[PDB]
């Protein structure tokens, strides 16, 4: 017997938000760095960690030139950044919505170790998620993000890790879709270790298959979700070298065997890659001569803002220059969304 | 760790056969009627059941005019019909391969009752399937067929029935793909009972999701398989009337949420429908304004040959007339494969 | 490959605690009533809800006569009651440990609705459970409790509800066993509705089988856990009347088909039963002529303290009389643990 | 909703047969050796393989002295041996039933390779099993046997192998229990390789847990089945030496964590062990100071008849001497069923 989890109006608004995010040529900026990760990033540049420094850095990211308006369709924020205001007086959700963006929020509470496994982790943050999601929906957040970690090792990932992460992702997506918030499912597979394209493709297919089976078990409206996978790439210690066409073929082949075409868009990770090779690989993925029935776009945390963070230096007078670097990367990644990129 | 079930040459030949079957404009004739079903069909026309009568009827089906050559890309046969010869001297696999067809064979051994359930059945025929598939591959069979039965009732289908049928279908597809034979997965959902489009769509999504999860568990090469579903249609005793656009929208929506686009083609059933409404519904399915990244074609047992069986009458001198009726339906269904059909 | 979740010393201390709790003749008092439930219970007696009233009621429960010392081996407390002190100066964990009890704590955060189902709920409270369990282990808590709710209806419980509750219970038990705390798994099946013994036994067997499969998937040390099921009883609106021997036979039969004998003890619920019929049914369960290879004891919330709450009346001078009623029930339930009870 | 797979009379007769087989002091002789295995065994002794030689060897096994009457409660036969007659005129089922035995039959059709795995096999023989089981029930067979093979390796057994073997075993047990035949579930784990007690215990617990979950999914009457596991023993190439008490503790510990006490009996394998060490290990298992709520007995193929096959030599005049050796082993194993054995 069928009891509908969503009314057709809820399905319509979720599909409308999900189509607005991964619109052709647009992508996602991931400004969701928590205090420890952004503390390490501000320590690398050599500045102290203060609320004013983080607010100024996200001012540099969010208040850029108007040329990024058909570049960034969605912005993932922290919980703190939702309640911070710009110096003009507008709060950051209004700054995002003023120039055509969609406000997001990273809603997980970190990783917990799984007992009995070889360093496998699950994700935390399911308690109070309905009240928090209603509160973020009142504050302008229209989509969310949840990050699961899986690593390739000797016998890892086991069935327990993939099963638990798929169940937690489906529970998260159900709770988010009850409150009118488009969930972004992110089964990140770590590129650590030494493993070729074939094993990474195998693990990607198994993890994505268990994820979509768990999404089918929990009555998830697949047209109002987004997928956030990592590109099928060799490990860091792998000695064999692969062309970008082989990486793109492995990624599109691992995606086409699992992902149903009702899913609205696919937003790739950077995943420890360089700033230029991520756009090169995304341009190669969008140039693969297969039939890809979804949006292939970017959700880059480091690969959008690393050059801007370097050219900033913690000094205010460098601002525009740093912003210009960011704008450059955004423009490049927009062409990487369309297959029209060339370096 | 990954141990490949198939070498790249096996993947290439399976993809080549699967692309040859569901080629644009082509479809599947299902002449696989066993002795009991074809005995009831010959009793309805009023002729005795003899080997010569069945051989003559399949002569009428297989030796038709050359206008069905870009209509029928594959023909499913019985075990007996593989070893029967035409009166010209050519055996029926050579008659099929001479005009551009692909020879198939129905390989299951019927249905067995599942204990503890409410009239739910599983499918039989896994023993000796590797030797039988190698023998049929020597005799010209390049694809196979396996039929699972699921009915919608009060609390049926249960989890046990869908789990068992998906596991048996995946085991069948693994055994067939080991021998170079493209498997056709057929999870038929019975249209008996009174149930609307929404419950049939719900059961279709759940059954197809469990089927493709079991196919992912058994390392099936999804590019070298075919899918044989039933159209999402209301029950026989359902009082509500639905347009063909609503049936087509429900079918394409139930397919797009589950089926990954690596699957080469989708061959629909007739499923107790009339001869004209099946082609009308297939033309409506191919005219749906959604993005459908696979081949939508027909595999019609009764809806191709019912008019030919009626116009035959068991008399030899009627032959061409009966054949002409069959040719008409084939031509119509070819346009139903392309969306260019109109009655 | 096997990576041990627990060292042998952790297994030894968990088995020692679990053997100390369900020792022969001993049982569990469930004083874990939260502020809403105990607010309804104090409203039924006609007293206001204050911290002093709840502290005095749990003083009446915990500081009773020394005749309950071979009666109660474990006491489940609230989070608040761990930090409340008696008027003598001893905190309530020290009052429990002074006379031979084991301190427990109810650690879940309530129930959340499951989307798409017919009124089915999952349980909340997984975030921060490792830090909370280490904190409670520092404060004297040696076991925990987690309550999942499942109801029998038209098509409920579905596979989604039992799967999600079993996975959440196994995750809870893993997190508790990492910190040296014996988990008590409670899959409560609601007695609401009209259903006979056979359907309640069927649902109990299916739920307990999925629970123990999920416990096997998560590497749970089964010798250091406890099981908290409900007695297999007909519904509230069921018209058929059953003897206590039939209820006991259905309970022992549903337990013997699922529960492996490595589980240390089984602590039954009251489950909305009367004060005397719970002890009668437990005496019947311990008098069943089958081989029961675990501890059959009680964990009664209402069926231990209802008469004491009634004879208290909110007046201090009634105290001993109220306590005497409680002591009576405790003594009776101790005989209900041993099969030597008679009314 | 519950539809009973078995009436109470069917449950009563299955429980009666299952209690008659594993009666205290009794065990199972496995004379089910097929023509290839018994051909290798007769080639080792140096005699030709003929129907008369196999009939005479099973005459030596089945027509022994009356001292084996409270030793052997059940005998597993081949399909051929059911229809062979003794020289006195009685067919072999009547020879078994005359002195208090129960006639069994090995009903599987061998092992099939699983594609994509590292040398993992599934079991064959599900087709026609209802008609074959009704035929064997007419011919005096009251129980059956089915053998699944699982090996421990680098990453084997995978989830696919254990899932498929558990599903096939549950389907087999359902089909056998529909026809009034007690199924004997045998998940044999191969002792090949080099692995300690801990990994063999881990694999035994995982395999038995998935087996009993699949038995719960298929509505199997657990009181009318038998379990046929292998003893938890180190590998053949394992360098570490273990006492018989450690092997017995590992076996009873792996059994107590999984097997519910509704299962009537546990019949251990020999599993490539010597003739005396199997009885020594079974005596150690029955002397373990844990609570074991089922029958612990033997089902020995080679460890009962190896000395009789050696002392036979293919010569008729040696008969009684060979039979005497067999009787000795049977007597020893009867004491190994009771814990009263000493060498």
């Amino acid at each position: 017997h069928s009891h509908p989890a969503l009314t057709p109006e809820q399905k319509k608004e979720l599909s409308d938000i999900a189509h607005r995010i991964v619109a052709p040529g647009k992508g996602i900026l991931a400004a969701d760095e928590s205090t420890g990760s952004i503390a390490k990033r501000l320590q690398s540049i050599g500045t102290e960690n203060t609320e004013e420094n983080r607010r100024f850095y996200r001012q540099l990211l969010l208040t850029a030139d108007d040329r990024v308006n058909p570049c960034i369709g969605g912005v993932i924020l922290f919980h703190e950044t939702l309640y911070q205001k710009a110096d003009d007086g507008r709060p950051f959700p209004q700054v995002i919505k003023s120039k055509g963006g969609v406000v997001g929020i990273k809603v997980d509470k970190g990783v917990v170790p799984l007992a009995g496994t070889n360093g496998e982790t699950t994700t935390q943050g399911l308690d109070g998620l309905s009240e928090r999601c209603a509160q973020y929906k009142k504050d302008g957040a229209d989509f969310a993000k949840w990050r699961c970690v899986l690593k390739i090792g000797e016998h890892t990932p086991s069935a327990l890790a993939i099963m638990e992460n798929a169940n937690v992702l489906a529970r998260y997506a159900s709770i988010c879709q009850q409150n009118g918030i488009v969930p972004i499912v992110e089964p990140e597979i770590l590129p650590d270790g030494d493993h070729d394209l074939k094993r990474c493709q195998y693990v990607t297919e198994k993890v994505l298959a268990a994820v979509y089976k768990a999404l089918s078990d929990h009555h998830i409206y697949l047209e109002g979700t987004l997928l956030k996978p990592n590109m099928v790439t060799p490990g860091h210690a792998c000695t064999q070298k692969y062309s970008h066409e082989e990486i793109a073929m492995a990624t599109v082949t691992a995606l086409r065997r699992t992902v149903p075409p009702a899913v609205t868009g696919v937003t790739f990770l950077s995943g420890g890659q360089s700033e230029e090779e991520a756009s090169i690989n995304l341009n190669a993925i969008n140039k693969c001569p297969l039939l890809k029935p979804w949006a292939l776009t970017f959700s880059y945390g480091r690969a959008l803002q690393a050059s801007a963070l370097k050219a900033w230096g913690g000094k205010k007078e460098n601002l525009k220059a740093a912003q210009e670097e960011y704008v450059k990367r955004a423009l490049a990644n927009s062409l990487a969304c369309q297959g029209k990129y060339t370096p």
